[PDB]
């Protein structure tokens, strides 16, 4: 329950247990009844607290469920596909067509259509994206598809390196982790909050830097909380402390403490860039979106800190 | 110089030789002087005719050069990286950061910055995208990055299959080819034409189907013209006739003729969907963009038909 010592973060209120329970019951029903996700590790309570904590402005549980089904589907892919298969690029492209559809001839379209029911990851993406596309504006859907293309490219860099046991330089690992990253989750904060960050404002270079820094900081949070778990993962699973240690030839402890400082610099930079843009462009949807990304990041730190079933901390302090 | 018999296409005017020559001289200078592309196969005349023919509405050669440097950079990646490396996913993600930049700490940012000069593909993307970002709106830049993420995912499906000599089902091959696809070229037709298709109109589902069908048809054109060349490529290089033949157990000839019919159905569907959207949404930028995608597709068919240095036709008629 303790935060990583020295990790810069902001406390968050206990998530509303009425919403956590309602999310938990509905996501279990979606998993079992609509997409047949499994035949435990899956808990509804875990993801319910996660999403309530990360989206305090959601008007309804229906809004929370848009993010929740997409998070569960993302998990199902990383679980069924990403553990390192040589054939990953083919599997992931076909699953990506549940997110960005295939357009083809009368002959081939139905065969693709049938593939969307073929396994749990595609049933999960097809169904989760279908609820999102109904709720969100076409620009919000397109933005999510781009963030998912980023994430799939991220997985495929990590998998290519794992095929040869390659340890990239630290900045190379960080570049992969900018893509293989929580980013598709905080960037839907506007859809989940029932409003829209207009596309031309999303596309501003300064906003794109804000989003990347937030995703980068909050993904390094996961490196830090999941570091001890990953020591048992197959092969040598990369995370920032492992890569710094191996490339910079540092003991695990000193590498882990430097990773904490890297996280802090990213989090502070995210905050300064967000403050600058809020001043440069104080339109209400921009300010709402920036606050919502911050809330997602703080909520993601809280979930990792409290999830003692998935994570524990190394003995370094 | 002859078109594939039975291939549905539209003739185009001979490209303006004054513009072809000016594009040729400037792209050779960019290649040699700015990005050190090589130490022949590269001709300026080839790509000059290509881009003039595909962008008849470009106001200036500067506009044509925005597309031309990006096409040459795309080629450089496919040439230096894609021929099948196990480490492709890592190489391509790092090159993608020349298109969608890395955001990191004061320590790691400059090391990434130096990597953008490290090889010809990254110097080519960094420089070509830098001219594009200066010219285009932030929404047009963001749209190009998404189309490049699609293309890199496409390469990585093709490379994952090539690692095991896997022949996917035909619709699976077509799904990969929807991504590994000319799409990033016709979708910049508005930037090259000096106007903007507004982002919310680009994101409409019907427009996204139009774009996918156009890219799919015009990419299958390349399968058909490059079929005889690819028979000498390493391994068994996939294209629609090869995949249909191997999965459907047809002789090469009958598979090739069916591929021509598939191309035709995609091209007709593209046209019908474009006509429907022009009627549904007759705003001038939409109608300009649809005409510009059509011109790119017709120009791409013409370039393949006339490029007897890269391509020849099989003896099937
Ligand atoms: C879009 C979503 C949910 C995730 C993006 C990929 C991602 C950041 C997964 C969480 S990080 P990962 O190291 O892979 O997972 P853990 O086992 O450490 O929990
Ligand atoms: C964005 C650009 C230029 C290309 C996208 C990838 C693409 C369609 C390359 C042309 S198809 P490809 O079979 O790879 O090349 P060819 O040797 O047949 O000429
Ligand atoms: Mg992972
Ligand atoms: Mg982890
Ligand atoms: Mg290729
Ligand atoms: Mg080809």
């Amino acid at each position: 329950g303790r935060a990583v010592p020295g990790l810069y973060h902001h406390p968050v209120p206990e998530p509303d247990p009425v919403r956590v329970e309602e999310v938990s019951r509905r996501i279990k029903r979606w998993a079992e009844d609509e997409v047949q996700l499994y035949p435990g590790q899956f808990d509804g309570f875990s993801v319910g607290r996660y999403m309530v904590g990360c989206h305090p402005d959601a008007p309804t549980v229906d809004h929370l469920m848009l993010a929740t089904r997409l998070m569960v589907a993302e998990n199902a892919v990383d679980d069924c596909y990403c553990e390192s298969p040589v054939g990953l690029g083919g599997r992931l492209l076909l699953a990506h067509t549940a997110i960005d559809h295939f357009h083809s001839t009368a002959e081939y379209t139905p065969t693709w259509q049938a593939s969307l029911a073929a396994d749990a990851p595609r049933r999960a993406y097809d169904s989760a994206m279908g609820y999102f596309v109904r709720a969100a504006t076409p620009s919000q859907s397109d933005r999510y598809r781009h963030d998912m293309a980023r994430l799939h490219l991220g997985y495929l860099a990590e998998g290519a390196w794992a095929q040869t046991g390659h340890v990239p330089e630290v900045w190379e690992y960080l570049a992969m982790r900018q893509f293989n990253n929580f980013r598709p989750c905080p960037t839907i904060t506007d859809t989940v909050g029932g409003y829209e960050l207009p596309a031309d404002l999303h596309a501003r270079p300064d906003m794109q830097r804000v989003i990347a820094l937030a995703g980068n900081a909050t993904t390094i949070v996961n490196d830090l909380y999941s570091y001890t778990k990953e020591l048992n993962s197959p092969g040598r699973h990369l995370n920032l402390p492992v890569v710094i240690a191996e490339r910079e030839q540092l003991c695990e402890r000193d590498a882990y403490l430097k990773a904490v400082e890297v996280h802090n610099e990213l989090q502070h930079s995210f905050e300064a860039a967000a403050a600058d843009l809020a001043e440069a462009c104080p339109l209400p949807p921009v300010l709402r979106f920036l606050r919502g990304v911050a809330a997602w990041v703080d909520g993601n730190h809280d979930w990792h800190r409290t999830n003692t079933y998935r994570y524990s901390l190394p003995d370094f302090w």
